[PDB]
DNA sequence: CAGCTCTGTACGTGAGCAGTGGA
DNA sequence: CCACTGCTCACGTACAGAGCTGT
């Protein structure tokens, strides 16, 4: 329902749960609010003016910032997908990574990696911490990182001032890779 | 998209302005559980058990009560919406009013009523308050109630209750 | 006991909304 | 004509409360 914005030599690609019934409306990428996703990556500096899920198509080729979802059906969400749901899921996810090669993926809330070590990798994580997970995908020199949703209803982080810091990072990963060449 | 859940004999008709992402989604009419509407009606004696949103096929059933909406174009908000498809939307619910011929329509905020009754009759109701409002359904003797809406009371269900049985009660 | 799959909740913020009562 | 209370929602995620566990 909700399509993937990726192209080839992407620096990051930003990986959703799935698509909210909102999202599923609108047809872009990350509408609400309550999603900070927008808010943030202009806070960040990710970029240096605020826009918005019109843009979402801009975003490789002016920023290099894919989008792509684990599960491509909609949702309330996120409660209601099956645990099979995402397991079949994350699979073409991994094809997907294999084929683009970006730099970075970037999962948008723990869940998705809390089963996506769990599927892929054969891990089930102790005590996850967001930021750098150790792991490659499989074939591909590109570097997993875990944030939390943008999604409004995690509670632990009330705004978007609580997950900026994430944003933060995820841009200093990304300039220090492109930075070494 | 949504349907309408009518039935030739009702009694109460329900009428929203139009569905909602989670109503076209799940296919039903008011589910929330975070909507009073399936809690006001068992409350207020018109279910005697309390229902949830899926059983709504069931209302015309034993209890008379249909669904609709204004305009059957689904969208999160009623701001997203011309005038012009209102005014659309009002031909053609009138129409269905006139067909299905249920006691007693009702109107599911003062928001759409306000706007009916421009749309309709082509005035403003003036410090409009809930309840049965003087006019009948064009060329029908269908009536207009209108109480608050679901979302956020009980009482005016009580009253609308009542209000069936009298009708109920003069032709017998 | 910590250690650990289960469910199973009760979490803060803001846009949005229905209704009311004001500059 | 717009400023009010209170109320669901939103691409979840953190912690008590069960029923199991080992040198």
């Amino acid at each position: 329902t909700l399509p993937d914005i990726l192209t080839f030599n992407l620096d990051i690609v930003i990986i959703g749960i799935n698509p909210g019934l909102m999202a599923a409306y609108k047809g872009h990428h990350y509408p609400g609010p309550g999603n900070h996703f927008w808010k943030c990556l202009f806070m960040s500096g990710l970029s240096e003016v605020q826009l918005n899920h019109m843009d979402d198509h801009t975003l490789p080729g002016k920023y290099g910032i894919g989008f792509t979802n684990m599960v491509e059906r909609t949702t309330p969400g996120s409660k209601d997908l099956s645990s099979k749901e995402f397991r079949e899921g994350g699979r073409i996810l991994v094809q997907k990574l294999q084929k683009y090669q970006p730099r970075i993926a970037v999962f948008n809330g723990k869940c998705i990696y809390e089963i996506f070590s769990k599927e892929v990798f054969g891990v089930k994580v102790k005590n996850l911490e967001f930021g750098l997970q150790p792991h490659k995908i499989p074939d591909t020199e590109t570097l997993c990182y875990v944030m939390p949703s943008s999604s409004a209803r995690c509670a632990q982080f009330p705004r978007a001032q609580d997950k900026v810091h994430y944003y933060i990072k995820l841009k200093d990963l990304r300039d220090q890779l492109k930075g070494i060449e």
